[PDB]
Order: C-alpha cells, then structure tokens, then sequence
C-alpha cells in the first residue's frame, strides 16, 4: 500500500510510487528520476500513463522496455496540462533527467516534490521566483548539520589533478572507476579527457549512457577496452581483489592501478579536507573514496527552504524512525523562526 507522502491531494496523481501494485484513483503516475529506489515496480508490462523527463523516457524504453504509448516525456520549464492539472517540470541538479515537479492544483494550491536534488541558489531564478507554495515535499537525506561535504567542482579538480599526476609519473597505470546507477559521470568524463582517452566499459553501461542526451557522447567513450586507459566497473569491484582480477585480464599492458570511488558523505569528511584526502594502497594499487555528492548538503538545503519559505513541509526521506522525525521537523522550526516566515 502506497504511503501518503507519495500521493499529491486534490489530483489522480502519485510521484515515484511503481511498487504498490494498481494505486487506487490514479491517473498519471510521474517518475522524477531513473533511480531503482524510485521506478522500483516498472517492467514491459506497465499499462498506465507515465509522466517524465525526456532523458527518463529514453531509459523506460531502452533499459526496462516499457511500450512506448504510455511514456509521456515533458520539456523542461515549460507549463504542460495533464488531466486537467496544470505542471511544470524543473532540472533538479541530481542525476541526468532527474526533475522537481511544480503542481498547480484546481483549488490555487501549489505544491513542489523535489525528488531527489542538490539545492542550488541557481534554482532562485527558476519559473520558481514568480509565486508562492503552501506545501514542500523534500529530499531530506542529509537533513542534520553533520553532513557536510565540498562543491562538485572542488572534487572534480581533486580527480583531475590527483589521476594527470599519477599517469604522467607512469605512462603504464590504468585508471578504473566505480558505478552503480546514473548519476556522477563527470567524475569518469573529467579524467579521460585531461588523460586525452576514451573511458571504455561493458555493452551494458554504454547502452545507458547512450540514452542521456550528453553532447558529443560518441567521441568520449567506447566498449572497445583495449584503446582506453580510463576503465569504468561495477562499484562492487573497487577492491583490492576485484582490482587485481582486472589488472590481470589486460595482457601486460598495465603495471599500476589508481582506482576512485564516488560515494555520498561519509564520516571521514568530519575530519578531513578534500585537499588533504589520501588512498588506500596495496602493492601497485591504490584506491581513493571521493565525496561527490548528488544530495543537498545540510547548509544548502536550510537556504533553499528559507529563501522557499513553504507553508508545510513533507519530508521524503529518513521517514522511518520518530527519532529521524523528531530531528528533522527541529530543524524546520529553526529556520522558520530565523528567517520569520
Ligand atoms: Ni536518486
């Protein structure tokens, strides 16, 4: 049975919400993203109308093979009617086609969902600016002030300077990168191309790839693993094992292997700066977690929702334990006090 904070009043509407079976009185079902969390439940065999972004639509079709008469993808920024219902769709600085969704609602109510994003003070000069919302349903996964974390740019200038040194010190390493999902490509895209290399991977990931609508894409990466030196793997291999097993699979070529994962926060980021971060080594591999983040930090969630200044929030993660609940809805309070809204 389908929660209620994933239901949207006064519509036929849900959000993120495949996994419930039939969803008594729903119309449309909208996907914010393509995340396994989020579209767990769709398959081939999905029949009912299918709200998204483009870049989503593509996934749906290609990865899960909907049938394509119930993907229905929207522009961005753009005001679109469904069911009668007025929406915009927003980027929400996640994942590639993830979106924030704004709900016009037949009674002059306005709702946004977020889904998952990263707050940004660029989203202050969004169709955002032109009016009020009385309620806020939020990714609160980093909702405490513990969780902090660098700029994206900041990690991206770590990777670049951190694998360009490497490799010029020893023309025979080989760079490999973790995945698991969408998301954090420019991790793996800003390396290959200070490297000068396409980033090679499995048929399976450059499938997906394909169907991000990234610009000049077939000139960036490959499935042919012998012309590459940026390697991308699944990111249970980014392991001293599972690392050893690769090296050996590439004929002598390679003497050396610098490996990244990408995480979210972890609690090493409570001491250390990204400037000073250092990896974990065995013999001719090292391993370095980086704190790429596709989540608001605490500090840049409290400014968006103070700049928001929403009637009501609804917190869509961390949902679970009163305890979580409990620190969470201090935390709105605060700001609602600080700011005066
Ligand atoms: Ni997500």
């Amino acid at each position: 049975t389908c929660p209620f904070y994933k239901k949207i009043p006064g519509t036929g509407f849900t959000v993120d919400a495949f996994q419930y079976g039939v969803v008594e009185g729903c119309t449309a079902y909208f996907l914010t993203h393509f995340h396994s969390d989020h579209y767990a439940g769709l398959s081939k065999h999905f029949t009912f109308p299918v709200y998204c972004s483009e870049i989503t639509g593509n996934l749906l079709k290609n990865k899960l093979h909907v049938q394509e008469q119930y993907i229905h993808p929207l522009p961005l920024d753009t005001e679109c009617i469904v069911n009668g219902v007025k929406v915009v769709l927003l980027d929400a600085n996640h994942c590639p086609g993830a979106v924030m969704i704004l709900f016009y609602l037949p009674n002059g109510t306005v709702i946004l969902h977020t889904g998952d994003f990263r707050a940004d003070p660029s989203m202050e000069r969004s169709l955002l600016a032109d009016q009020k919302v009385h309620m806020l349903y939020l990714d609160t996964t980093y909702c405490s002030p513990e969780y902090t974390f660098p700029s994206q740019q900041e990690v991206i200038r770590f990777a670049i300077n951190t694998a360009f040194e490497a490799v010029t010190l020893n023309p025979h390493a080989l760079v490999v990168c973790g995945t698991y999902s969408i998301g954090k490509e420019k991790v793996f895209l800003a390396i290959a191309d200070v490297l000068g290399s396409k980033v090679g991977m499995s048929q399976e990931k450059y499938k997906t790839l394909q169907c991000l609508n990234i610009p000049e894409i077939n000139s960036l990466i490959t499935t042919d693993m012998c012309s590459s030196l940026v390697h991308l793997l699944p990111m249970m291999q980014i392991n001293f094992k599972g690392l050893q097993s690769h090296l050996k699979k590439c004929g002598g070529k390679y003497n050396q292997i610098l490996a990244f994962r990408p995480t979210g926060w972890t609690h090493s980021n409570k001491f250390t700066r990204i400037a000073d971060v250092i990896p974990q080594t065995k013999g001719n591999i090292s391993i370095y977690g980086i704190p790429y983040s596709e989540h608001s930090s605490y500090l840049e969630m409290k400014r968006f929702v103070q700049w928001l200044k929403p009637q009501k929030i609804i917190p869509t993660v961390n949902v679970g334990t009163w305890k979580s609940r409990s620190t969470m809805e201090k935390y709105f309070r605060e700001w609602k006090l600080e700011a005066g809204y």
